[PDB]
């Protein structure tokens, strides 16, 4: 996260490290046995870890959990990032409580101009690079389609929207791809791609989440 501040240790308690001997990608647990996270974070062999602040320090909070099962979305295009998302199921339930909870999914999709909380482990410099060990927060608003789509022409589908600031300073990055931005309680996006990190006039692309709720609700139920 690139222009944002340290969340607090676990105050952002859906927030899931997907780990294949490092943190690689986020992801959000949406009930005790499932995470949603981006299809472009599928590798074989992920142990979803909950509860972290730091995540290069065990401070007794978290629950190590091996993945048993990944579907990435059927119409995922690994060329456009369109369809950007996958569901991952845990090998055994995580126990809720105040540092991991679940978060919600939409019952409908937010408007331009709503204020979303993105966060992740993810590079905090735009020309450089330097890695957190602890998770990183930041507010942007949902932008307009738009000035979302001439930032990107030809590249934004139904299936994406943008966040952040055209001036540029503050984004996602990489790192924090997978993982959630909530806006209004509910779980809107996901960090999917962007040109650089917080470039003027280049925001972050999410995965437009209010369009895939008919299909984590039918993939959750019947794996
Ligand atoms: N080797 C992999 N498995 C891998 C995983 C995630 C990646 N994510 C990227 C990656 O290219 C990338 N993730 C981004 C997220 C946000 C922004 C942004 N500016 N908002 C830019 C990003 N660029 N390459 C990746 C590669
Ligand atoms: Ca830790």
């Amino acid at each position: 996260i690139v222009g944002g501040y340290t969340c607090g240790a676990n105050t952002v308690p859906y927030q899931v490290s997907l780990n294949s001997g490092y943190h690689f990608c986020g992801g959000s647990l949406i009930n005790s046995q499932w995470v949603v996270s981006a299809a472009h974070c599928y590798k074989s062999g992920i142990q979803v870890r909950l509860g972290e602040d730091n995540i290069n320090v065990v401070e007794g909070n978290e629950q190590f959990i091996s993945a048993s099962k990944s579907i990435v979305h059927p119409s995922y295009n690994s060329n456009t990032l369109n369809n950007d998302i996958m569901l991952i199921k845990l090998k055994s339930a995580a126990s809720l409580n105040s540092r991991v909870a679940s978060i919600s999914l939409p019952t409908s999709c937010a408007s331009a101009g709503t204020q979303c909380l993105i966060s992740g482990w993810g590079n905090t410099k735009s020309s450089g690079t330097s890695y957190p060990d602890v998770l990183k927060c930041l507010k942007a608003p949902i932008l307009s389609d738009s000035s979302c789509k001439s930032a990107y022409p030809g590249q934004i589908t139904s299936n994406m929207f943008c966040a952040g600031y055209l001036e540029g300073g503050k984004d996602s990055c990489q790192g924090d791809s997978g993982g959630p931005v909530v806006c209004s309680g509910k779980l809107q996006g996901i960090v999917s791609w962007g040109s650089g990190c917080a470039q003027k006039n280049k925001p972050g692309v999410y995965t437009k989440v209010c369009n895939y709720v008919s299909w984590i609700k039918q993939t959750i139920a019947s794996n």
